[PDB]
């Protein structure tokens, strides 16, 4: 797959953390993503497990069921950024949290996420993803709540 | 860990059922309490080689929602039926839950798999699929279900 960077990954609880974009894309289920005719990019966060994941995930696992909520900002612009939350999904190179994101034209901008645990309360998947707590088969409690920025420069792609 | 047969592909994932001792779990009240159950029952799910969902090989096909049917062979007939949940444990995440049996002899397990956008699967709203040319993926595979004989002994 085709795929620009966002500055360079990120590691905190034995995850890396990296951002991407690519072209608008088209998703089922139909309505939830901002029309690619409508859109300028598909922002995506890569989140992997690391050695030693506390959370019980091998090595380049995607981590599954996280919630995650964008803040992108231009800089010299308005001041106010373009928000929104991601979605879970796949594409042709695996499983991925992403959003089609309608920008302020070519410039710097500003990328922040915040990343929520399964069991956050803002994380509507909660009721549906366990942890094993048991000394045999059981792994360490969630990670909490964090931010994670990065700079870009977009020229249009 | 014991397994239950011989793992099946279907549909460019591998799908294996095993069993362990009951486990504890959170979010608590979710599972049925290890002290009332048997085993903890669970379905392993990967992708094989071009698997036509998007997912690399061995990756844990997410999302998905399992119910199970287990008959006693030689019993009174009626089925032990339930759901089963996604979760993590130190190999890994997994589909499972905690089960309470009729005894030692040999079982029929059946798994019923339901793909993200069935109507049937409480997290179709949770979870896309890229449609496009450049980045799409093939459409979702058809709920199926797999079976299995096996016999317990605790
Ligand atoms: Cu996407
Ligand atoms: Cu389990
Ligand atoms: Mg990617
Ligand atoms: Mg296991």
């Amino acid at each position: 797959m085709l795929e620009y960077p966002i500055g360079t990954p990120q590691n905190l609880a034995g995850m890396e953390i990296a951002a991407v974009y690519l072209q608008p894309i088209d998703m089922e289920p139909e309505g939830h993503m901002r029309k690619a005719s409508e859109s300028d990019i598909h922002i995506e966060a890569d989140i992997h497990a690391l050695s030693n994941n506390p959370n019980g995930y091998p090595e380049g696992f995607w981590v599954p069921f996280l919630f995650i909520k964008y803040e992108i900002t231009k800089v010299g612009g308005s001041g106010a950024p373009i928000t929104g939350d991601m979605m879970a999904m796949v594409a042709s190179d695996g499983p991925h949290y992403g959003d089609n994101v309608k920008l302020q034209g070519p410039g710097k901008y500003k990328v922040k996420y915040t990343i929520y645990p399964p069991n956050a309360k803002e994380n509507p998947m909660s009721p549906y993803y366990g942890r094993h707590t048991d000394r045999e088969t059981g792994v360490r409690p969630w990670f909490k709540t964090f931010s994670v920025e990065w700079d870009f420069t977009y020229a249009g792609i």
